[PDB]
């Protein structure tokens, strides 16, 4: 009878509970680089702009590094519907640091709340959505892709709104404006599935059994301590400036794949897993270069582009709005492309060319006009326009790619946007005005000349 777009109505729930999630995650996102160059204009934050864009990056990548930790935490210990409302709570409190009437003091307590709390709800969001339906409901996917419009649709209001608030009446006001979106989303959330959402998600659905409890904790311990005798040499030899940090970060989430390939190499489908290492790399370098737009991108928009009669921050939204208006498009092309459908492998390889592509385009302006002037805003809605495109390709087989080549490996693709994001935290802090052209022509280049090299590798991976 009356359905949510044909699906149960609890996906209106986990829809808007998402949208406004994503909502106050990317109107955060989006005037956040801003709010840390104003703090370093007024001598407030004592750190360059290349470290802001370091920070801007790292905190991308922890983001990610999180979201991989969550769905254990809600399976085993606290339960997937608490895990979303808590998670939200903090993601809420998050952005209420950042409205009080604090400058760079609140930064690191604001960044810590949101990195824990989307943790805890995007995993677990998204687990929810699937708890709607039977295993052999064949509307479950359509039912991800009206859950994953919704995510979208916060992902883009959210820059056009939250951006204009900053401009009306200033950054803690625009703040403001993300945490109440937050709110909203926590308000349909608990009240919206209290109606549709099955009570056995109120708890563990994989308890911790009793003697599960102390290996746990063990393994928990020795990490945190090892994690904390890391800082404290750091600190005795004097590695202790902020970019030292954010070294060690990038190195944490870079180590933990390197270390997940050494030891599947380690211990005859051997060549599988060797196999996924180029499409694993072709990833990475993607997502690096599709999270520089809320970075570099966003940098270029302020600095070298004509203007000045709308926010700036407004160029975050090109990024899900080609996502919408992509979406439809390429669900009827796989469809319709019945014979000679390129492979996953195919797809990663010009996936990334396009990527490439996108950073090419960027290298033409500083080349034909300088790089002192201002030039029209179309070339980087051609940008988004060529990345997003490459995330088509890339991002609806990234899973089923690394699923078909087990619960180890599944996680090495979502941290192939935490890798590519800890990259970005040492890669950005070369973008400038002088080195523009090159920045672009260099990375742009180079991601092309890898996607064809995955080209030629696409035969070979394809059969295993
Ligand atoms: C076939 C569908 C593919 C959709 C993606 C295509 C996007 C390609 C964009 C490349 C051209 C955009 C850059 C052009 C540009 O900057 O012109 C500036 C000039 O108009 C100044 O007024
Ligand atoms: C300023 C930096 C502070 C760092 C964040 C501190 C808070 C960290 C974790 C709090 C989240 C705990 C969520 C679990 C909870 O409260 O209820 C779970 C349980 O009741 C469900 O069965
Ligand atoms: C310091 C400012 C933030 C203080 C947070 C106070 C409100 C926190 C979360 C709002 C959640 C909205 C949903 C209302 C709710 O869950 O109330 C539950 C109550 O009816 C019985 O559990
Ligand atoms: C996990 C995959 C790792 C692949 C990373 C590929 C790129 C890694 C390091 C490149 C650093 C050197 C870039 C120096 C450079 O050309 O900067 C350009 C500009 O600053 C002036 O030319
Ligand atoms: C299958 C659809 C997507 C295919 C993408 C086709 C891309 C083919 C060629 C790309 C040309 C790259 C140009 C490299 C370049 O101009 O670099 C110059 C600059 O680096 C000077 O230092
Ligand atoms: C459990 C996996 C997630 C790991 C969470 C640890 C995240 C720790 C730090 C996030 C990165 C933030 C670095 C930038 C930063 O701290 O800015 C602070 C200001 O510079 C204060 O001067
Ligand atoms: C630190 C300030 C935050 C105060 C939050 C309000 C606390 C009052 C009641 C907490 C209710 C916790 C409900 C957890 C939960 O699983 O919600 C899920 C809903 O049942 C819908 O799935
Ligand atoms: C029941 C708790 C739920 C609260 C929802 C989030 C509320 C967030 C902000 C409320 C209004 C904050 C206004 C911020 C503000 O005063 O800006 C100060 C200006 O900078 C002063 O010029
Ligand atoms: C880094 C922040 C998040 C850290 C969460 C890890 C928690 C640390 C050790 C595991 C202890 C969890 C509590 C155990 C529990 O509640 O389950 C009890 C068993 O189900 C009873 O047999
Ligand atoms: C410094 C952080 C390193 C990790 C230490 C975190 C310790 C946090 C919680 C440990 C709680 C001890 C586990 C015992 C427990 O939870 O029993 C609960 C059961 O439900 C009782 O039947
Ligand atoms: C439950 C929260 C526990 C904290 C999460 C663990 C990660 C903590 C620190 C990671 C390193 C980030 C330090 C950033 C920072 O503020 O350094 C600034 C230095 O004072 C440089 O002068
Ligand atoms: C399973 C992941 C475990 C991997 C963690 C291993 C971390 C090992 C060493 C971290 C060293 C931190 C680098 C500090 C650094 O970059 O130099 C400091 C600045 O460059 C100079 O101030
Ligand atoms: C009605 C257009 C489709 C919906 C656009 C949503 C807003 C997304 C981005 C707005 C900021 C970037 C657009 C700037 C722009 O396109 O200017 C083009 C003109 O040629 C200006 O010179
Ligand atoms: C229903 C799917 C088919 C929809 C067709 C999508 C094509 C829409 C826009 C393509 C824009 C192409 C940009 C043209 C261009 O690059 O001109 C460059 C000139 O040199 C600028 O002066
Ligand atoms: C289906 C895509 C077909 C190919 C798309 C266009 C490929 C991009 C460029 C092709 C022409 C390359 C010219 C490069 C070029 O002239 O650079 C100028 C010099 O580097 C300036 O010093
Ligand atoms: C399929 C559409 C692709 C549209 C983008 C194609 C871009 C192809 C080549 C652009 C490379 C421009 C590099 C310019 C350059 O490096 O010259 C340096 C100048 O002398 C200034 O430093
Ligand atoms: C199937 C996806 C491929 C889409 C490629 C369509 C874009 C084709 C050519 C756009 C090349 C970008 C360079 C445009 C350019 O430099 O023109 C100069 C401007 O007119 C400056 O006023
Ligand atoms: C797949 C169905 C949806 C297709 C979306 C079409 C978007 C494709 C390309 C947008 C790139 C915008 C560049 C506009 C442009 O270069 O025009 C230049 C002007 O003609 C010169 O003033």
């Amino acid at each position: 009878g009356k359905t949510f777009f044909g699906q149960p109505l609890g996906l209106s729930t986990l829809f808007m509970t998402e949208m406004w999630e994503r909502f106050s995650y990317y109107g955060m996102r989006a005037i956040l680089l801003y709010y840390m160059w104003f703090l370093i204009s007024t001598g407030d934050l004592h750190i360059t702009r290349a470290t802001a864009a370091s920070i801007m990056a790292i905190y991308a990548s922890m983001v990610y590094l999180s979201g991989t930790i969550g769905g254990f935490v809600a399976d085993r210990i606290i339960g997937a519907r608490p895990a979303v409302f808590w998670g939200g709570v903090l993601i809420m409190l998050g952005h209420i640091v950042l409205a009080l009437p604090f400058g760079a003091s609140a930064l690191f307590g604001s960044i810590i709340l949101i990195i824990i709390g989307t943790g805890f709800l995007k995993p677990n969001v998204s687990t929810l959505v699937g708890t709607l339906y039977d295993e052999h409901d064949r509307r479950r996917d359509a039912g991800f892709s009206i859950f994953v419009f919704g995510i979208n649709l916060g992902a883009f209001i959210a820059p056009l709104i939250v951006g204009a608030a900053q401009e009306a009446a200033g950054y803690h006001v625009a703040f403001s404006l993300a945490a109440i979106g937050m709110f909203i989303g926590l308000l349909v959330y608990y009240f919206g599935g209290k109606k549709t959402l099955d009570p056995h998600y109120l708890r563990p659905t994989d308890p911790l059994a009793p003697e599960e409890v102390k290996p746990l904790l063990v393994k928990v311990s020795l990490a945190v301590a090892g994690f904390i005798a890391i800082i404290v040499v750091m600190n005795l030899v004097g590695w202790n400036s902020l970019p030292a940090y954010i070294n060690l970060l990038t190195i944490v989430a870079i180590a933990i794949p390197v270390f997940y390939f050494a030891w599947m190499i380690s211990s005859t489908e051997h060549l599988r897993v060797v196999s996924y290492i180029p499409l694993f790399i072709a990833a990475v370098l993607f997502w690096a270069i599709e999270e520089q737009g809320s970075v570099v991108l966003a940098t270029f928009a302020a600095e070298r582009v004509d203007s000045s009669w709308f926010p700036v921050s407004w160029f975050q939204s090109l990024n899900p709005l080609f996502i919408m208006l992509y979406t439809p498009f390429f669900a009827w092309l796989w469809t319709a492309w019945k014979k000679n459908q390129p492979s996953s492998p195919t797809k990663f390889a010009v996936g990334l060319m396009f990527a490439g592509l996108s950073f090419l385009l960027m290298a033409i302006p500083g080349a034909l006009y300088g790089t002192s002037g201002k030039v029209s805003p179309l070339w980087l809605v051609g940008s988004w326009a060529l990345v997003i495109l490459g995330e088509m390709l890339i991002s609806p087989v990234g899973l089923s790619v690394t699923t078909k080549l087990n619960s180890q490996m599944m996680s090495m693709w979502f941290l192939s946007s935490s890798v590519g994001s800890a990259l970005n935290a040492q890669l950005v802090t070369l973008y400038n005005a002088k080195s523009e052209v090159a920045y672009f022509s260099y990375f742009g280049l180079g991601s092309v000349v890898l996607g064809i090299v995955l080209v030629f590798l696409s035969k070979r991976i394809q059969g295993l």
